[PDB]
């Protein structure tokens, strides 16, 4: 790969500062979305909301990385409460807890409701990785739902899947909220999908300039920025996304305490590589 040194890296998507025109690890998947909830979460632990809090997870199954992140916070004595909801079986790791809810239900408008009148008045973080390649219109019925959640959940703080539909493949301009637009770690190599962070909702519009714009910020961002060593990066490994996933990581509270930065984070990478079985 080709060196670099950096101050820091990439965080979310106004910071790409270049673009490029687009060209056509075991369980990475796992690793994208834990990485990012930890950061998402810990930043709301940060801001003070995140005790007390019911998390509400659609589109969660399988979701074997959510047992590390229940297990994480219950260390840190953090009162949650989880309710993941999806339309498909959990994996079982997620079995006999008594702060998670496991519910079998693919959600639409009115079972929104019902639950949105159950858990109030309690505070509500929203987390939605719902899914159908998909089409554009299956992403738009997709961004559409998630604004229904939005607006009937009311909740204190959002993330949301968002990747735009490519610019070849428009239909309609839509809304999505406003938020900052965290990028992924260990995403798969060409992949333009972030995670929208919110928190409290005023709508947003999106054009098929946008989508041109995205296309060739996150390939810029694929094709060279995720391909740099970062040699004055002081770490076991210096390539960018580990780089990057050691930015993320440095937000998380920890009860042990460490001699250094770079100790805790070491730790941190080293038991979720274990609960995810990643050499
Ligand atoms: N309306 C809905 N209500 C409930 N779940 C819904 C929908 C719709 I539309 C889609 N999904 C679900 O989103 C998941 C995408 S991959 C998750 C991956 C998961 N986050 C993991 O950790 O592995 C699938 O499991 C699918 O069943």
């Amino acid at each position: 790969m080709d060196v670099v040194s950096l101050d820091k890296p990439f965080m979310y998507f106004e910071e790409i500062d270049n673009e490029l025109d687009y060209e056509p690890l075991p369980y990475q998947g796992q690793l994208k979305l834990l990485l990012g909830e930890l950061f998402f979460l810990s930043k709301l632990q940060r801001h003070g909301i995140l005790d007390g809090a019911t998390v509400v997870y659609i589109g969660s199954a399988p979701g074997t990385h959510i047992r590390y992140l229940r297990d994480h916070f219950y260390n840190l004595g953090v009162i949650i409460k989880w309710m993941l909801i999806d339309g498909r079986h959990h994996d079982p790791i997620l079995n006999g807890l008594r702060d998670v809810t496991l519910v079998t239900r693919f959600v639409d408008e009115e079972y929104l409701r019902s639950i949105k009148k159950q858990l109030h008045p309690s505070k509500i973080i929203l987390i939605s990785d719902v899914r159908s390649e998909p089409s554009t219109a299956d992403l738009l019925s997709n961004y559409a739902l998630q604004n229904v959640m939005i607006s009937i959940l009311n909740p204190v703080a959002s993330s949301l899947k968002w990747r735009c539909p490519f610019p070849d493949q428009w239909i309609k301009d839509f809304y999505i909220p406003h938020g900052n637009k965290m990028l992924q770690p260990f995403a798969p190599s060409y992949s333009a999908e972030m995670r929208l962070l919110s928190i409290y909702m005023r709508l947003t519009r999106v054009t098929k300039s946008d989508a041109v714009n995205y296309e060739k910020k996150m390939y810029y961002l694929n094709k060279i920025v995720r391909n740099k060593v970062v040699i004055n990066f002081d770490y076991p490994n210096q390539e960018y996304d580990y780089f990057h996933m050691y930015f993320m990581l440095r937000t998380v509270y920890c009860n042990k305490t460490f001699p250094t930065t770079k100790a805790k984070i070491l730790f941190l990478q080293q038991s979720i590589f274990r609960f995810l079985n990643i050499p």
